[PDB]
DNA sequence: GCTTGTGTGGGCAGCG
DNA sequence: CGCTGCCCACACAAGC
């Protein structure tokens, strides 16, 4: 969403000062879509996929649109969430 | 090229 | 009081 992503304490809220757009989930691609959810192992997982998520979580390649066709790469989910927990 | 579809971008209510 | 769940309008890309 716009306060944090779905990810596991992303507060990277809209700083222009961060290199960071905002994106839906892969709505339009939900196999894709539902391994997002195996990423997002967060307990209390966060809002569903009509909230957004900023692209420090996925690979510049898989960024969204600028993908292949029109959406990302079908074969790419964030991973770069985060890395155990933090403190 | 312009219009339409999907992505982009953000919000409100109830309980620790 | 903030977070989770779901929706609309505009610009960009494709079709006519």
């Amino acid at each position: 969403m716009v306060q944090s992503c779905s990810a596991y304490g992303c507060k990277n809220r809209y700083d222009k000062d961060k290199p960071v757009s905002f994106h839906k989930f892969p709505l339009t691609r939900p196999s894709l879509c539902k391994e997002w959810e195996a990423a997002v192992r967060r307990k209390n997982f966060k809002p569903t996929k009509y909230s957004s998520i900023c692209s420090e979580h996925f690979t510049p390649d898989s960024f969204k649109r600028e993908s292949n066709n029109k959406l990302l790469k079908e074969n790419a989910v964030p991973t770069i969430f985060l890395e155990l927990v933090p403190r």
